[PDB]
């Protein structure tokens, strides 16, 4: 149904704890699309994009759960939009 897209950031002990293959393998299981990448700030970054309900959820995962090693200090979450499809076949981890 309703598709949204929607930006992150993630701050904390998030880099070097493999974050961004853990995020990257919930979003495929959840159906959500876009991509994941480290910061030069040691933080992640992140676009997601899906059915809200799937977004919802990496959402949370990133938030509050993380890979097991990360420690997460804040999310922050912005530029979120009701799209008609969707700009990314699958979810990458980009340099």
């Amino acid at each position: 149904n309703t598709l949204i897209s929607a930006d992150l950031e993630i701050f904390g002990k998030v880099q070097g704890v493999f974050f961004r293959k853990h995020m990257q393998a919930e979003a495929k299981k959840l159906g959500v699309v876009g991509w994941v990448q480290n910061t030069d700030r040691g933080t992640v970054q992140a676009q997601l994009q899906g059915p809200i309900s799937k977004v919802r959820h990496l959402q949370e995962w990133a938030e509050t759960r993380g890979s097991p090693k990360s420690h997460i200090d804040k999310a922050n979450f912005n530029n979120e939009k009701v799209i008609l499809k969707l700009d990314y076949s699958d979810f990458q981890i980009v340099k």
